[PDB]
């Protein structure tokens, strides 16, 4: 029995509301991929089957992109990567946009598989488009990715017996631009993008009800506000670290409408993320981008780096609520940690926490992973109270966003109980 149901809402078309009563915590949904595939900057760094790390990777032989952990991983892919070996072979240097590799794999899945449990409430058919409110510049975009998809699928797909009946290929990639999930790590980093059409049916809020979580490919969709019998079901489709013209946007351009929210009408936080000197949080603003591009390539050394460079500026520096140097602390923090340069993570990301605490209101994975971090650098560095406490506030929030479901909860219970057991032996 579903605690969800689809509806047509009266302005932003198709949505997800609560059949029953909802808690913070309450799992609502859990969902496979219709089709993912590992980012351009993770390709090679994590396993494209499971996303996890390893210190080396199996490659196909015959294509030598697609990357594995363990003999495990390569054949149990072998099905939904046998017809994208042969295009990723053809093709060999050129490697496809993560867009065109992505619906590949929506193809195949849809031609070849059995019909999906990631489609139960929702399918690719079904997905938005919004073609009638995509610019020429954005339609001129899409042409080219059509005519991409054509190079690369070549040697697979050849005329329209080969795609689903009356399979558009321009309406799915306008489908993609609006319906894709950047699936991260359970450290948070991006490691792949996928399509999950049951839970595309959630609209968005830069307050939102509902959160997403991923273990590997596996998405877990829950509650972190109580929800009343018939309420619009939410999630924020953006990064919390965002003014309210970076949100405009963002879905303009990729979503296609505007927020009326609250937050949205009042500039809610704005002006405290852009405090500190305009000039300056201009150049780190101008600066992340090739950090975010360092880091988004685990390119640890050079991420750290370009952050010290600012952090510890010899000319005019931000405040930690910033939320441009707030980027730089937490790249910094992340680098440092897989250094092992652990007494400099913990500094960066006690810095980060007051300023988390106020940019991630309520219960938000994002704050509970940074908390279960900077308990875990004070558990391992001997201190034990101040990492009990952040461990219990790292479980506060990851019980609700995260839950038993979720593999990195066990993670924490055994921190939290490893730091029990130090402060019981005095
Ligand atoms: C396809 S998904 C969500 C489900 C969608 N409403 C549907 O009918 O399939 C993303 C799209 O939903 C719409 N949407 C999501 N959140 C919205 C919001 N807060 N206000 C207006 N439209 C929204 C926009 O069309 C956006 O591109
Ligand atoms: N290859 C390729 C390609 C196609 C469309 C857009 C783009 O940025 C790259
Ligand atoms: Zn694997
Ligand atoms: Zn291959
Ligand atoms: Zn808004």
């Amino acid at each position: 029995p579903l605690k969800v149901e689809k509806f047509a809402t009266a302005n932003r078309g198709n949505g997800l509301r609560a059949v029953t009563p909802l808690r913070p915590g309450e799992l609502l949904f859990r969902s496979d991929p219709l089709a993912y595939t590992v980012c351009k900057g993770s390709r090679g760094v994590v396993c494209d089957r499971c996303l996890l790390g390893k210190e080396k990777l199996m490659r196909c032989s015959q294509c030598r992109v697609a990357k594995y952990c363990s003999a495990k991983c390569q054949k149990k892919a072998w099905p939904d990567h046998k017809r994208e070996c042969k295009c990723l072979k053809s093709c060999k240097p050129r490697y496809p946009p993560d867009s065109v590799r992505l619906l590949g794999r929506v193809v195949f899945k849809l031609m070849d598989g059995a019909p999906s449990e990631s489609e139960k409430l929702y399918s690719f058919y079904d997905l938005e488009s919004n073609i009638n409110k995509l610019t020429e510049d954005r339609k001129e975009g899409l042409r080219q990715l059509v005519m991409t998809f054509q190079h690369f699928m070549r040697e697979e797909i050849q005329d329209a017996s080969q795609l689903p009946p009356a399979f558009d290929l321009f309406e799915a990639f306008a489908k993609v631009i609006c319906n894709s999930f950047t699936i991260c790590n359970a450290e948070m980093q991006e490691v792949g993008v996928g399509l999950y059409p049951s839970i595309s049916l959630l609209n968005h809020s830069c307050d939102p009800n509902c959160s997403i979580v991923f273990n590997g490919p596996h998405l877990l969709l829950r509650a972190v506000r109580d929800i009343e019998v018939g309420e619009e079901l939410t999630i924020c489709y953006l990064d919390m670290l965002m003014t309210s013209e970076e949100r405009r946007k963002q879905l303009r351009d990729q979503y296609c409408f505007e927020c009326d929210c609250f937050r949205c009408q009042t500039q809610d936080k704005d002006a405290d993320m852009l405090t500190g000197d305009e000039q300056v949080w201009k150049e780190v603003q101008e600066s992340l981008k090739k950090i975010e591009e360092l880091k988004a390539h685990w390119k640890w050394e050079q991420v750290l780096a370009m952050c010290q460079a600012i952090i510890s500026s010899n000319s005019e520096r931000l405040p930690d609520i910033n939320i441009y140097q707030l980027k730089v602390l937490d790249c910094a923090m992340d680098a440092c940690i897989n250094l092992g340069l652990l007494e400099e993570a913990l500094f960066y990301g006690t810095r980060t926490m007051e300023p988390y605490r106020i940019f991630f209101p309520g219960s938000h994975p994002v704050r509970g992973v940074q908390v279960m971090k900077v308990g875990k650098l004070q558990l391992h560095q001997g201190m034990f109270p101040q990492a009990m406490k952040n461990l219990r506030l790292a479980f506060d929030i990851m019980r609700v966003t995260h839950g038993r479901e979720h593999s990195l909860i066990e993670d924490l219970i055994l921190l939290l109980e490893e730091c029990d057991a130090n402060i019981r032996a005095s």
